[PDB]
């Protein structure tokens, strides 16, 4: 009977874990499997708190629906009745003092053709270069640096092409909250030894099976180990290896999620829409701001209106440090400059994500892909995926599982 070890309990693992048990038992694989997490708790960076009749995403607002691996999950783990769509509406840019919207199928999908034409070279570059290579300064400081920075916390001079865009070469959640996805998976795992406050600090090889040191001493053994922790934990539990220089070497921008609640002190800012995101050159603290209300009303309760906004970016983000007070105040300082805040928030919820946003850079794919083989031929059996390797995104790290899954089995039987 085969043992392997999963390490990591985000979503990642849980995934992992969850496509495993639903193998064995369907092939029934004389396979015995458990899963290590450090935090007291599984789902990593998916939590969802309650406060107040509210529902705040600290972290994972919501996914992108077609993306199947994600809705696909909640079906097996029986969850379609929860799912609620993004209310749709219009959004703005703020470049200096003055909230622009965004311009006004067919027509749009050769309008970007035309604009973005396919890469020339097929050697990785920085989107900041692709895009300034074909498309106004301009255009790229004030419209898409500003939207790119919003969904990778980066720089998009450093931020690959090749690995965000490969191409060049409408959201879903859970009515109770996102958080509820992990906690279920974590029910409906039988045949997987869950072990959390425990965090596997050294990878090595005994006689025909690894060897995994943990935290507390205990040493645990397998023929097959998946590992999903980020790529600084990761890079440190086989640090002899070469290519996990490529590992250690990564960046992880630090970034601040800001939560409001207001009774009605809000009184709407000239224009009414879902949110905006803010300009290089607009010397503003916070990032962007989103009505959470509008696009998830069953976020705030009914006469309640629920904003969020963020904090920090690739180079100054300094900003993570300071208090919840001194956060909370700078939010205000720079929120109140675009609509009219009467009163004071009703509730308030601040938290930091140090070094949470996995940042690819040009080459990021190449030195994964040598990270990949020199794993194959020095660690035959191990596998490394999650949002360091192949996309942030949760459908993304979904299938990363998976398919690790699927490596593993092939490994072991197969
Ligand atoms: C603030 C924030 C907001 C986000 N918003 C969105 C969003 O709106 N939409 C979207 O699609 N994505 C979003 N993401 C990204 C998404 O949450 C991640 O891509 C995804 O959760 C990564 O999952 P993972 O399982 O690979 O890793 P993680 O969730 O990072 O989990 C890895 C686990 O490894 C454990 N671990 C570490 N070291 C050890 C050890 N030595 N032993 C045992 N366990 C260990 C950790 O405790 C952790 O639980 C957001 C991320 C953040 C930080
Ligand atoms: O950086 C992320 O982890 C993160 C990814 C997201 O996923 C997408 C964002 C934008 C798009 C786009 F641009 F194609 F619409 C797709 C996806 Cl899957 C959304 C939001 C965030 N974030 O940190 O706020």
């Amino acid at each position: 009977k085969k043992h392997v070890v999963i390490i990591g309990g985000g979503i990642t693992g849980l995934a992992a874990a969850f496509y495993m048990e639903k193998e064995i038992k369907e092939k029934n694989l004389p396979l015995e499997l458990t899963l290590v997490e450090a935090s007291p708790r599984v789902g990593g960076k998916i939590q969802t708190v309650k406060k107040d009749g509210y529902i705040i995403e600290r972290g994972p607002d919501s996914f992108l629906e077609r993306k199947k691996s994600a809705p696909q999950l909640v079906k097996d783990l029986g969850l379609e009745h929860l799912l609620v769509n993004n209310a749709t509406g219009q959004s703005y840019v703020l470049v200096n003092r003055t909230l622009h919207p965004m311009p006004k199928s067919g027509k749009a999908r050769a309008a970007m053709d035309f604009i973005l034409p396919a890469s020339k070279t097929k050697d990785d570059q920085s989107l900041g270069e692709f895009f300034r290579r074909r498309v106004g300064d301009e255009v790229v400081e004030n419209l898409i640096e500003p939207l790119l920075s919003g969904i990778y916390a980066g720089d998009i001079d450093k931020l690959s092409l090749m690995s965000t865009f490969p191409q060049f070469y409408q959201f879903q959640t859970l009515s109770t909250g996102l958080q509820t996805l992990v906690e279920e998976i974590e029910k409906q795992l039988k045949l997987t030894k869950v072990y959390k406050g425990t965090k596997v600090t050294k990878l090595s090889h005994s006689g025909s099976c690894y060897s995994l040191e943990l935290d507390n001493g205990v040493t645990l053994d397998a023929d097959s180990v998946i590992v999903t922790a980020p790529h600084k934990a990761a890079a440190g539990m086989l640090s002899e290896l070469p290519a996990i220089s490529h590992l250690k070497n990564m960046h992880s921008t630090s970034v601040a999620n800001v939560a409001l609640g207001f009774p009605e002190g809000s009184v709407q800012m000239e224009h009414e829409g879902t949110g905006f995101v803010i300009s290089r050159n607009s010397d503003f603290a916070i990032t962007a701001c989103t009505w959470t209300n509008k696009k998830w009303p069953h976020a705030a309760p009914e006469g309640k209106t629920l904003l969020r906004a963020y904090v920090g970016k690739a180079g100054d983000e300094s900003i993570v440090d300071l208090s919840d007070n001194d956060i909370i105040n700078i939010v205000l300082e720079d929120l109140k400059k675009v609509m009219n805040i009467n009163g004071e928030p009703e509730m308030t919820c601040v938290t930091r994500w140090h070094e949470s946003m996995p940042q690819y850079h040009v080459g990021h794919k190449q030195r994964i892909k040598e990270l990949r083989e020199a794993l194959a031929s020095a660690y035959p059996g191990v596998y490394m995926t999650g949002a360091s390797f192949e996309g942030v995104g949760i459908p993304d790290c979904i299938d990363q599982g998976k398919a690790a899954v699927s490596d593993a089995l092939t490994y072991l039987f197969s």
